[PDB]
């Protein structure tokens, strides 16, 4: 599987939109492109060849962890540090079988009895992802953290922390030119900090955005998609246009419909 390298450490605006590109860059298959957005390939006939990407993350501490995303959705489905390979649980038995294809050189195979969902994530964190700082900071510790489990030193609401801010920081980033820039700007100034309700919004609305798109007619949406701003203000989204500088990645929702030229 493809692996894309960064560190947290002296990680500057410049090394991390060089990482989220190359992660977008291998998440992006050319074959699906829905209105300027690639779309992430469909899962169903997936070659399990072409089915994963992997993350490796140093930071300052000098530890590395090894994500593994999920190219149909750019999701962290687990990840590897040292002879230790951790899967969250399978939403079927496709992925299971799937994620067996990952890390099939270390000793030591966990599969969490828990999702990788947000929900499960913020409630085993004991904190919502609005009271999660992110930033290089979150995720040089982040990384640690993913680390010392598997040594033992890392408690599970920790852990879910640090893969809250790995997701958000990698996968709703590589989705998300938004949320890249979101995480750029942090880098920028050094600043950690949560998730403002643009950042929240944008995520709980990616398969949303990514069926509204692909359901569009010529771009229209049929239902507008409700977002909030940075400052927490309503904002409506009834077309793919305003989406272009946003979203950069899609999860696949429907077949692209026979191409109605004029």
């Amino acid at each position: 599987y493809p692996i894309i390298n960064f560190t947290t450490a002296g990680a500057t605006v410049q090394s991390y939109t060089n990482f989220i590109r190359a992660v977008r860059g291998r998440l992006t298959t050319g074959a699906d492109v829905r209105h300027e957005i690639p779309v992430l390939p469909n899962r169903v006939g997936l070659p399990i060849n072409q089915r994963f990407i992997l993350v490796e993350l140093s930071n300052h501490a000098e530890l590395s962890v090894t994500l593994a995303l999920d190219m149909t959705n750019a999701a962290v489905v687990g990840y590897r540090a040292g002879n230790s390979a951790y899967f969250f649980h399978p939403d079927n038995q496709e992925d299971a079988e799937a994620i067996t294809h990952l890390f099939t050189d270390v000793q030591n195979r966990y599969t969490f009895a828990f999702g990788g969902n947000y929900d499960r994530l913020e409630q085993l964190a004991g904190n919502l992802r609005e009271n999660i700082e992110l930033g290089n900071g979150p995720l040089e510790e982040a990384i640690s953290a993913l680390y010392y489990y598997s040594t033992g030193g890392t408690q599970l609401p920790t852990l879910a922390r640090s893969f809250i801010i790995c997701i958000q920081m990698i996968s709703e980033a590589a989705r998300f030119q938004y949320i890249e820039g979101e995480m750029r700007t942090r880098i920028r100034y050094n600043r950690r900090s949560a998730p403002d309700p643009s950042v929240i919004t944008l995520e709980n609305s990616w398969g949303r955005l990514s069926t509204a798109i692909q359901e569009s007619n010529q771009g229209a949406f049929a239902s507008p998609i409700q977002l909030q701003r940075r400052n927490g203000s309503k904002f409506s989204v009834y077309d793919v246009s305003i989406l272009i500088p946003i979203i950069a990645l899609m999860v696949y929702r429907c077949a692209p419909p026979p191409s109605s030229q004029f």
